[PDB]
């Protein structure tokens, strides 16, 4: 249910936000070594995820692409 084009905007939109993602890990690391209490633990590792499955996003996209070039 998307072109090509859709589907191209859509990867690189995600890995724009991967990017952005990535940078606030960095951030919560720093804020988590400079302070490391329990609320500054949870966020850091929610950061973490967050780019885990923006990821795993991007490649799914990335899969459905490669297949409909093969297609």
């Amino acid at each position: 249910s998307m072109t090509m084009e859709e589907l191209q905007r859509e990867i690189n939109a995600h890995e724009g936000q991967l990017v952005i993602a990535r940078q606030k890990v960095r951030d919560a690391e720093k804020q988590y070594e400079k302070d490391p209490d329990e609320l500054n633990k949870r966020t850091l590792t929610d950061r973490e995820g967050v780019a885990v499955s923006i990821q795993a996003k991007i490649d799914e996209l990335k899969r459905q692409l490669a297949d409909r070039i093969a297609t």
